[PDB]
């Protein structure tokens, strides 16, 4: 139960992506939770309140699908 690290794989591909989107005002709010994120993947651990951590990597997926 390390959530964090079925989450890397997410996080990485919101990385790539994320950066791969031309970028220039769309990425920047997702890149911003991403940043939040992502550092709740780290702190993964003294609780599992990871249902916030996905729901913050959903938050990016939905819209940079639709980015």
């Amino acid at each position: 139960g390390s959530r964090v690290k079925a989450l890397e794989e997410k996080v990485k591909a919101l990385e790539e992506k994320v950066k791969a989107l031309g970028g220039g005002g769309r990425i920047e709010e997702l890149k911003k939770k991403w940043e939040e994120l992502k550092k709740k993947i780290e702190e993964l651990g003294g609780g599992g309140e990871v249902k916030k951590v996905e729901e913050e990597v959903k938050k990016l997926e939905e819209e940079i699908k639709k980015l």
